């Protein structure tokens, strides 16, 4: 019932302070709140999207590990960036950890990712699909340092997040308190659920399907904690907090400057890393996302409206349309069937009124009407054309 924790919107504490949040569970998409499953209520870190704790041991089991307990359920913990010792804040760490997973679980739910879709939950409540799923939240784990990850298996079982103490710096840096890294990695269950459907988590293994499965976790963060003051020339790193590195972990800023930020489709054949060609796509995603916002509007809204079935805002149109597009792909996407299966979801969502909007940005990043995947790994022809008739 309360959260003492940085606010959804800051993204981590180089870019606000924290704050006691009471009861910020939305009431559709967390009907027993963040703290109850329908069986019954914790005043743990514990409910239906969710079980955190401090997984020290680096292990398989969430039974055997610490996890606040506070009455009320307020969770108000005590968080220095001077602090040396990770384990002081733990409290405070595996509540920013739940608070932020629970808000991308609503958020995603609001979006259509919900319990049919293939979501993570205990008790789906009879909308459907299949529970005992809500992600494991492994905060502060002991398996790793200077990273994070997420397992996906099929809907049924649990998706598990391991977040890591990052030590390049000192004092070092826990990345629960880096929302967009928990958003980086939720999002792999969310894109191996929805790809190829909720019983198949191997749709992304080929290279460059694995690498829209960085790009759409590092585009979900940005555009997250898009700000309504931004216009399309502000640039984002990815992680610069966690990193403490103003450029972020990737090569580039997301931008929709190609001088700052030059990759386009061809920039794939001479790539061999899911976290670069990640790069490429987020960034194709970000041209999207600007022109969507600026036809349609910002917002720092938590949760979407909706006029019908269509958000109001470019933000979560954005959204709306990426996760649709997940859900329409084949299995082992190219860039381009992930193009096709986005404007195909803007022509199933609001009769295609999107795909100017939509071909500009992907053309602009070399995924125009001519592009094509080709065959091996050097074999792609990007495009910069837009097919006649959409403008
Ligand atoms: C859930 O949220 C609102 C307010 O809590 C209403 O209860 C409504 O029934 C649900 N919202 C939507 C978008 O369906
Ligand atoms: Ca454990
Ligand atoms: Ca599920
Ligand atoms: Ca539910
Ligand atoms: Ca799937
Ligand atoms: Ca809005
Ligand atoms: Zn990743």
């Amino acid at each position: 019932a309360t959260y003492q924790v940085f606010p959804w919107g800051t993204n981590d504490p180089s870019k606000g302070s924290r704050t006691i949040e009471t009861d910020p569970a939305d009431k559709t998409a967390s009907e027993f709140t963040w703290q109850g499953n329908g069986k019954t209520t914790y005043t743990m870190t514990e409910g239906n999207n969710g079980i955190a704790q401090a997984n020290y041991d680096g292990d398989n089991s969430w039974t055997n590990d610490y996890r606040p307990d506070a009455p009320g359920a307020k969770f108000e913990y005590g968080y220095s960036l001077a602090e040396t010792n990770p384990k002081k804040y733990i409290d405070a760490s595996v509540t920013q950890l739940f608070y932020t997973a629970n808000m991308y679980h609503d958020m995603l739910h609001a979006l259509g990712f919900n319990e049919a879709a293939g979501n993570f939950e205990t008790n789906n409540n009879g909308a459907g699909g299949k529970g005992n799923d809500a992600v494991i939240l492994n905060a502060q784990d002991g398996s790793g340092t200077n990273n994070a990850n997420f397992a996906t298996p099929p809907d049924g079982q649990p998706g598990v997040m391991r977040m890591y103490i990052w030590d390049e710096s000192t004092p070092y840096r826990d990345c629960s308190f880096d929302a967009g890294v928990i958003i980086h990695e939720y999002t792999h269950g969310v894109s191996n659920r929805l790809t190829g459907g909720p019983a198949n988590t191997g749709c992304l293994n080929v290279l460059e399907a694995g690498g829209m499965g960085e790009g759409w976790g590092d585009f979900m963060a940005i555009a997250i904690h898009l700000k309504k003051a931004d216009t399309r020339a502000k640039n984002y790193p990815m992680g610069d907090w966690i990193a403490n590195d103003p450029k972020g972990i990737r090569n580039y800023l997301y931008s929709t400057s190609l001088t700052t930020n030059p990759y386009t489709y061809k920039s794939v054949n001479t790539m061999s890393a899911v976290h670069t060609i990640g790069t490429v796509w987020a960034t194709i995603l970000y041209e999207v996302l600007w022109n969507l916002v600026e036809k349609h509007g910002n917002s720092e809204a938590r949760q979407p409206t909706f006029n019908g079935k269509v958000p109001t805002d470019g933000k979560f149109l954005t959204m709306k349309l990426v996760l649709d597009g997940m859900a329409l792909q084949p299995c082992s996407p190219t860039f381009v069937q992930a193009r096709d299966a986005i404007i195909d979801a803007d022509k199933a969502l609001t009769g295609g009124s999107n795909a100017c909007e939509l071909w500009k940005a992907f053309a602009k990043r070399g995924l125009g009407e001519g592009a094509s995947r080709g065959s091996g790994s050097t074999g792609r022809k990007e495009s910069t054309t837009v097919p006649s008739g959409v403008c």
